[PDB]
């Protein structure tokens, strides 16, 4: 996400570098 709690790391690359909620 951006400032969430759970990691939005679902992709392999380095796109998802935040957390969602």
């Amino acid at each position: 996400g951006g400032a969430g709690h759970v990691p939005e790391y679902f992709v392999g690359i380095g796109t998802p570098i935040s957390f969602y909620g």
